[PDB]
């Protein structure tokens, strides 16, 4: 019987007590905190056919979801509604035509850590800033308004206090609403601009629903994308033969995000609880049973991944669920994987001699029971 969820004990392995399950596909089982038994998919075939199954729920507000301690919660129809009112502006092309924003930001916040000091703390000056300011651009914030966006959004993760993330909350919010009227008399370009249009020919996003796409965004996108940057340096510093390939070959860094995205699954443990009966073989997920997925496991799968548990630039990570799959695949993922080429990247040329300013095992780390990586990552160079 193994509790779930739980804490890494190296920051880019799957929790030792989850080992024993794997074997066991394409379904195993975990015990919650009250000890309800709930499905865990360990077989990567599995996992992609239930997370496009619409008999799965994210409905949070169920008296039956599992409880391990807008978008998601949404079920279809209505969440179909909003997924295709956002689409349009994440598409591949839209990722393509940010990479010389995403680059000068990048390149912004570097020179400011190379110009204060030899040394700093890579997730306050790099790993957090760089996703904010990318989401800031994506969404058409204007550029005057850039450094208030910034800083409300680093509020809302660092907190410190519960009343510092709601504060932070409620000014992005009263925020948007001012800048959605600000737009409609003066539009520029990015999602808020893409949504009004879609509300003067549809209707369809209110200015309250408009408020809240913007808020999911920003949620969605920041800590995902800066625990990726942080977990991946500090990764990368831990092997280095595997460093010294991406500094060798900067053309490996595009299929090094992907296996890094696989290897490390940061966005761990997505939970559903089944509406209807769902087959899987010859077992059945019941009616209101709880299914987690374990996406480092589901990503370590050896049927689809040789070697899984090895960082290897050349044995393809194609069709890993770091981004989930399906009916909540993420929108972002075209934007995220972009982001992290030009961090990633960028740090590795123009730091060539990073390395970490701590021994690697006094860096502190995120508990299992939320989104995987680092609190903070000293480096020098
Ligand atoms: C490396 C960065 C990221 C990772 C690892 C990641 C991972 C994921 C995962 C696993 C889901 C599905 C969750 C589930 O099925 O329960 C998801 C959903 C989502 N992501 Fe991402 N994400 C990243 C970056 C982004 C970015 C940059 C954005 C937006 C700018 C974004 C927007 C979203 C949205 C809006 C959803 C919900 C889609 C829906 O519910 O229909 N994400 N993300």
């Amino acid at each position: 019987a193994v509790a779930f969820p739980q804490n890494r004990s190296c920051p880019y392995h799957p929790p030792t007590a989850y080992e024993p399950l794997r074997e066991e596909r394409p379904l195993s089982r975990v015990t919650l905190w009250n000890g309800r038994q709930v499905w865990f998919v360990t077989g990567h075939q599995a996992a992609r056919a239930l997370l496009g199954d619409q008999r799965l729920s994210t409905d949070s507000t169920r008296e039956d979801f599992p409880l391990p301690t807008a978008l998601l919660g949404w079920d279809d129809p209505e969440h179909n509604e909003q997924r295709r009112m956002l689409i349009p502006s994440f598409t591949l092309r839209r990722a393509e035509s940010m990479r010389p924003r995403i680059q000068a930001i990048v390149d912004r916040l570097l020179d400011d850590m190379i110009a204060a000091g030899p040394s700093a703390e890579l997730v306050g000056a790099f790993a957090l800033p760089v996703p904010s300011m990318v989401i800031c651009e994506l969404l058409g914030v204007p550029y005057g308004d850039h450094e208030f966006f910034e800083e409300q959004s680093r509020r809302l993760l660092r907190g410190p206090a519960a009343e510092d993330i709601e504060k932070a909350f409620r000014s992005l919010e009263g925020y948007f609403g001012e800048l959605i009227e600000t737009k409609r008399t003066d539009p520029g370009e990015g999602v808020i601009d893409d949504l009004v249009a879609r509300q003067r020919e549809e209707g369809r996003p209110d200015d309250d629903e408009l408020v809240q796409f913007a808020t999911v965004l920003l949620v969605a996108g920041h800590e995902t994308t800066a625990n990726m940057i942080s977990l991946a340096t500090y990764t990368l510093l831990e092997h280095p033969a595997r460093l010294a390939e991406l500094r060798a070959d900067p053309g490996l860094v595009p299929a090094a995000v992907e296996e890094l995205l696989r290897f490390l699954s940061i966005a761990d443990g997505l939970v559903r609880v089944a509406r209807e009966d769902v087959p899987v073989g010859d077992q059945v997920i019941r009616a209101g049973e709880g299914v987690v997925f374990p996406t480092s496991l589901i990503n370590r799968d050896d049927s689809v991944y040789e070697h899984p548990d090895t960082l290897d630039w050349s044995r393809s990570a194609r069709h890993h669920v770091a981004f989930g799959f399906g009916i909540h695949q993420c929108l972002g993922q075209n934007l995220a994987r972009i982001e992290l080429e030009i961090a990633l990247g960028t740090l590795l040329r123009r730091l060539p001699g990073l390395r970490l300013a701590a021994p690697a095992d006094r860096i502190p780390f995120k508990p299992g029971d939320t989104i995987q990586g680092m609190l903070e990552l000293p480096v020098t160079w």
